[PDB]
């Protein structure tokens, strides 16, 4: 239990990676406040964890919902140690040529309001509390914040924008708050596309050096690491690629050592 | 005259770096179409260059103004070889803690609609023409797309977003259109801040390795290079840091060799 | 005890960061084999940890000493799960202009043989064992592998070379062995300079965003993370900057939020 | 003729990319001194260019040969404006598992002495002249200095080491000398492998976004750009990826827009 007594606020924690994070942080001894728009999924979370979790129904695009989540977390758990802005929506890799002219403006706002402005509002709302606890922020980025072909122009630009948030907020909030970003890979979640615009495992296993798409729980360890003051004190402004090795894949094969057992005579 | 007969479309070309680019590209033999919201400054440009330039008054946030600029450029000059999305607004380095809650939503849209959506709309509007000419796109980024302290969270995230546009559009438009980004530094322009939120040379000379802030005309050579098919054919998805060396400055001094003349006995 | 029953081989583990790593990994339940040239310091380590550690006196530049360390680790502890090539020497930030012509060749070999070839030999020697255990390699890099002014040309080029080892070996050894690199910062160790060429805390606290130079034990958490199969399975080819935020420091100040308590009225 | 009256020194200029560079720089009006070990190829160069070129037979691993090249260039052409360290040898992508134990030490020195130490010696020898002319250094790197699978561990680590030279020497030689690096791609040259260890176009066209391997002359434009004081004054410490887009290639296809003509109805 590395995070006993710590309080953590997670946006988009009712499903997918966010939900795995709530489960992992509770197992590490933390209390977790979650801001999510789905009342039903938040109810499930409260059923499973009881008073180890606090559900706040609200939209990340709303600074007022964000401030309500922060004040309720402070009221219930006394502080906010770690903030994990994670809620997001994908653009279903719609290429530029396939983005319809009539909804490009609306899709731009949907994607950027959720994925980028929602991240800024979480930090703005929790700032006073994070400074008081000398806490930290861990942004969920994705391989889309580093390499192409993880989404179309909208999602790729929005996730690259979060790299800029990591660097600029690591500078601005130092020396009180540490700010780091996790470049997580593909997950079998319920990630939705933009309303404005109306397999993963098998496709990707040939391009990932690790040779398999990780389960959603295998992506929680990096967040625990960055949230641990005793292990991550020198980490601020860090960007951890954590997607199975997409950035080091080969030209013609994902992995270059599929034949290592045979080459070294291991059995 | 490296670009004789080439046609170039520049957004935000009526002032500052954009205007220097128009002057340089005309001097290289190109015809230049400019999309800018300032009627008055566009008039000045037309006075100076005559029919080597074409002024289109319009907003980069409007896909219809962008499409009007592209069709007028094609009508007048027959094609579009190079597109340079460059219009932008700064956030006056307003830190997160100083961004007022009541105008954060509006400032987010002003900054992102101009600096990011305006860049996407320029490419969307000029796509058919760029594919026909096997042309290229050169985005104006800034040191703010790479390092902190070049603006607050809004401008730093928006310029980092353009790095994502470079990578994703270089992939998507290959092999027909090359897409590259220029990380230009500080200029003595008329760069304005957000309406929503209501020296440079002397401050920065101690932190720049080159020891002086470059004149606006010294930043035009990199664009000419990327627009030259005979010199930049292997360049796609490239990001050129071009800001005086901010990224390689030292810990305690901008430059590490201020004493080299004395150390080597040069006079 | 996150690494109970794991076996770890550390080069240069008798002093400084290496020694802190041995202490931390033993505390996490691992058995640790150490390859170091100092017989005396290895004796101290064996005194402190008894049969939780194994000392092998040898030079990292010698492939035969490296192979002896690997076979002794396998003989004693049955396997090798994690390999941490860490031994190194600094160049005392001797700039290019100050490197004497008469010893430049010798200094080049001393620095590169230890810091780079020593890392390749450790992986070559432990390869068969790492493939059998599906283990991982964690290279100690430094801020010198990312930014200037952490050493002169020799040390900066040698540490940047290790970034190339991370990427190329992450590709080549996948999908069996994960390869990651830690960009650790300044430590109060006994790091020596090159024989060929014959404060830290107080100097650096004004340039580090965290505002203090971390103790040597605060740099061990990132290695434990990467060595934990249950937390770092998606991490291969990763480079973690872990130096107090040097890469996100400001232009005129290390940290941009020294006044946050006063600005937010915290007491 | 962008470089009339400029003097340029190129190492490894008698063949492949180096030779194309000599041809291009002479065509731009420069005088070029070349340091190469091949007497025969240097003779050919002198036959083709006459007294626009100066051939110095010598080894880049020898600081004395390097100093002889620099003093002869200064004697003949009066100065040294641009220095282009370019000589190199490949490792034939020999993976770590295939590197023989008995020649690993010798191969390490052959590769690093030529590719890395040869680059340091060129700058050391030409330093006084570069400071006097406020000149610049352009290192030939390669895609191997950025991504895996461009060579084995030795060549990939050596080319990544040159990125460290770019950053550290850009800092140390500022504000007098600009230092930049070109990440050139695959060429149909006579690049040899290590003596110690005893198609390209067709293989790579499916992974390059541009869809073809560039001719050797198409890689010379970036060097001319960086050597032009009037166009590259703000460029120092820059790293230009220039390899056909390897870094932005897709997961399943090199280019993502092979069908753009059909999708946009162009003919
Ligand atoms: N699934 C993938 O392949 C993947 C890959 C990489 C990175 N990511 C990123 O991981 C993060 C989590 O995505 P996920 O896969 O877990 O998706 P998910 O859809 O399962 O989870 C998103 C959660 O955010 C909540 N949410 C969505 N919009 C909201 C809004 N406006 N206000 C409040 N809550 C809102 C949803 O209700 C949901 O509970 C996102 O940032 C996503 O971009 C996902
Ligand atoms: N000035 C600097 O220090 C600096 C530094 C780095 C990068 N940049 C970038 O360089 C680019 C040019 O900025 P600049 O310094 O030349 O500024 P500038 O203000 O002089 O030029 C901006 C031009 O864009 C036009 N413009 C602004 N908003 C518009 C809109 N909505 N629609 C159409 N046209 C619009 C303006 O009328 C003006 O002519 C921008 O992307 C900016 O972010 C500037
Ligand atoms: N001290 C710093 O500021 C610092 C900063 C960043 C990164 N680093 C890196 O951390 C790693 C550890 O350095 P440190 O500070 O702990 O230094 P240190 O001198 O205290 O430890 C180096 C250890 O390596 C052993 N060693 C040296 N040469 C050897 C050889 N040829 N063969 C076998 N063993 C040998 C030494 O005997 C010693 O026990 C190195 O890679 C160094 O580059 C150090
Ligand atoms: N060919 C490729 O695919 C390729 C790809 C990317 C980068 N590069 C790089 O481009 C640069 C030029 O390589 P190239 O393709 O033109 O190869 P090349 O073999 O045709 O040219 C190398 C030149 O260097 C000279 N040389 C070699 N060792 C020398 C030494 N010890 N002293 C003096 N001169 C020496 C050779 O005689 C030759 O004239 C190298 O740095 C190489 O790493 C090559």
């Amino acid at each position: 239990m590395k995070l006993k007594g710590e309080a953590v606020l997670i946006t988009g924690g009712a499903s997918g990676l966010g939900r795995a994070l709530v489960d992992r942080f509770v197992a590490e001894g933390a209390k977790v406040a979650v801001l999510d728009k789905s009342a039903e999924r938040l109810a499930e979370l409260e059923t499973d964890h009881g008073d180890n979790v606090l559900g706040i129904v609200g939209d990340v695009r709303s600074l007022e919902d964000q401030k309500q989540a922060a004040s309720r977390c402070v009221a219930r758990f006394g502080k906010i140690d770690t903030l994990i802005p994670n809620a997001g929506i994908w653009d279903y890799s719609t290429a530029l040529v396939d983005l319809p002219e009539e909804s490009l403006d609306a899709a731009f706002d949907e994607v950027f309001h959720i994925n980028v402005k929602g991240y800024i509002h979480a930090v703005k709302a929790c700032l006073p509390a994070l400074v008081a606890s000398r806490g930290n922020v861990i942004f969920t980025i994705s391989n889309a914040g580093f390499y192409p072909n993880g989404g179309g122009p909208l999602y790729t630009a929005a996730k690259h924008a979060i790299v800029g948030l990591v660097r600029e907020l690591a500078f601005e909030l130092a020396p009180y708050v540490r700010v780091n970003g996790v470049g997580s890979g593909g997950i079998n979640s319920d990630l939705r596309g933009p309303s404005s615009l109306g397999p993963l495992a098998d496709m990707l296993k040939s391009v990932l050096p690790i040779g398999r798409m990780p389960e959603v729980e295998e992506y929680t360890g990096a967040y625990v690491f960055f949230a641990t003051r005793g292990d991550a004190a020198p980490a601020t402004g860090a960007l951890l690629n954590y997607d199975g090795g997409l950035g080091v894949r080969g030209f013609f094969s994902g992995a270059g050592g599929n034949d290592l057992l045979e080459q070294l005579n291991i059995h």
